[PDB]
């Protein structure tokens, strides 16, 4: 039906359905957002000019996230990214300090760019709370660690690397 961009990425569905719905989540820093939440399976593709990815993911979760990029860095920035978008509650939960983005015209960035701008500042406590688990590499499917180490032994949960 159409695409989008977000994170400095173009997002297309190929996949899932656009139904909406509100739901509050509590950031680790007590503050409440109001989020759109997408309930279903749906399946992305990203695409920036260092990075390219397939995101597929459920209500709230992240299933997977196959990311090609030049190098360790820009494929952090598309994981990120999907991470954000996924909304898992351990992202939600990863947030330190009260988010109060803002455009220039002192207007609030939405509560999704508030979790994107919270976490391209610094995506440390994002990636060390996400979970890690081990990975089969006799299906070719590297793994990346929350340092951004490659690892053919385990990966950041649902996050394979392909170039």
């Amino acid at each position: 039906s159409s695409s989008f961009s977000f994170g400095g990425f173009t997002f297309k569905r190929t996949s899932g359905s656009s139904v909406k719905r509100e739901e509050e989540v509590l950031t680790g820093n007590l503050q409440t957002l109001k989020i759109r939440v997408h309930e279903g399976y749906e399946e992305f593709t990203m695409v920036g000019r260092r990075a390219t990815a397939i995101l597929r993911k459920a209500t709230r979760r992240l299933i997977q996230l196959i990311v090609s990029g030049r190098d360790e860095q820009s494929i952090a920035e598309a994981i990120i990214v999907a991470m954000v978008f996924s909304q898992e509650d351990c992202m939600i939960k990863a947030v330190r300090g009260d988010l109060n983005f803002v455009n220039r015209a002192n207007q609030r960035l939405n509560p999704m760019h508030q979790l994107l701008r919270h976490f391209q500042k610094d995506a440390k406590v994002l990636f060390q709370n996400w979970g890690v688990e081990p990975i089969d590499n006799v299906m070719g499917m590297i793994g990346i660690l929350p340092d951004m180490t490659p690892s053919i032994e385990m990966s950041m949960r649902g996050v394979r690397i392909s170039k």
